[PDB]
């Protein structure tokens, strides 16, 4: 297969006031956006060699008896509260992948859509302070990192799109934004059980099957082992790895506001018997945000689509990618 055109962008003047700098980023952004939906954010200003080393010390020392304890509902019926946040285990002879999710860290027992109990906000759950020192401290720490680099991010696409700079932003706010940090864990195996690799149609070995985000945009941080593809008009293509950057594209919600102008990208991830790394932020709204459809390429930018709100969004889209791809 031939290399996709993923371009490195430095995202460093969407942090400071230089309006003209600004639009020269977006425009960069528009062009990734219509071709095979994918950049490396570069000069992002976040330490992704710790988050990388602090992810390695929890996922090497956490016990069976731990994973249990923090364990989603999938996996344990005892949990019923925790559908999106917690622990997703390993099934050893049948499935390789494990990993750790969490919410807002300002969704406290004490907040109104906690206290309400609106679909797809959870309380967060923690390993023990005395197993994990620092552990809790450091990744709520990076949820603000990686939320700060996001808001300077949707500066950048709408002004790609003919917006003022806070068309998404104003929508994506501390106090309840519906986003998540996922911590992968893609483990080397051997022997590798073949019951955990899916074949496709033109017969590439796969860890996760061909699939759109469900977000507005994603935000990746990867190891340095060479294993996404992405379908274009000339067929599945490699994006290189780079454990410097963090790898940008678009979700279906953006799909839907733009009228396709700017495509969910079809991607998926190939089997390799490496030990590594995939770290998502998913940037969503909040459960009542409500943004207009509108179409760029038309001279009245009038769309005929219809608006949706982002929690009726979020929560069929989960369901549906379970259905169609697996429980994770
Ligand atoms: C290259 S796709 C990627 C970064 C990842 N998959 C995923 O993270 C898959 C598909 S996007 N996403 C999901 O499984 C959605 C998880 C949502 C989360 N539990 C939440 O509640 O917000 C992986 O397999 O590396
Ligand atoms: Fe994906």
């Amino acid at each position: 297969v031939s290399k996709a055109n993923v371009p490195k962008i430095d995202v460093s003047p969407l942090f400071g006031d230089d309006q003209a700098a600004k639009m020269r980023v977006a425009q960069q952004i528009d062009a990734a956006s219509r071709d095979t939906g994918f950049f490396y954010a570069v000069n992002h200003g976040i330490n992704v060699q710790r988050l990388s080393q602090k992810t390695k010390e929890f996922h090497m020392s956490i016990t069976p008896e731990e994973k249990w304890d923090l364990a989603i509902r999938a996996y344990n019926k005892e949990h019923q509260d925790q559908v999106r946040a917690g622990y997703y285990l390993s099934i050893p002879g049948k499935k390789a992948v494990e990993s750790f999710c969490y919410l807002n860290p300002n969704f406290t027992p004490d907040h109104p859509r906690i206290q309400a109990k609106t679909p797809t906000h959870e309380v967060n759950v923690w390993p023990d302070e005395t197993k994990h020192p620092g552990f809790q401290d450091f990744a709520e720490q990076y949820y603000w990192d990686v939320f700060g680099l996001s808001s300077a991010l949707l500066k950048g696409y709408a002004l790609a799109l003919g917006k003022e700079e806070n068309f998404f932003a104003r929508h994506f706010k501390p106090d309840d934004t519906l986003a998540s940090v996922v911590l992968i864990r893609y483990p080397y195996l051997d022997p590798y059980p073949e019951a955990a690799i899916k074949t496709a149609a033109d017969g590439t070995k796969l860890s996760f099957e061909w699939h759109e985000d469900v977000s507005l945009i994603t935000v990746l941080y990867q190891s340095n082992v060479q294993n996404l593809q992405v379908e274009t008009a000339a067929g599945y293509q490699d994006i290189e790895a780079d454990d410097t950057g963090y790898l940008i594209n678009c979700g279906s919600y953006m799909a839907h506001l733009t009228n396709n102008y700017y495509k969910a990208p079809i991607h998926r991830v190939k089997w390799v018997n490496a030990e590594r790394q995939s770290l998502p932020f998913f940037v969503n709204l909040g459960y009542d945000s409500v943004i207009d459809p509108f179409d760029p390429r038309e001279p009245n930018g009038k769309s005929d689509r219809e608006p949706l709100s982002y929690g009726d969004y979020l929560q069929n889209g989960l369901v549906s990618l379970i259905n169609k791809n697996g429980q994770t």
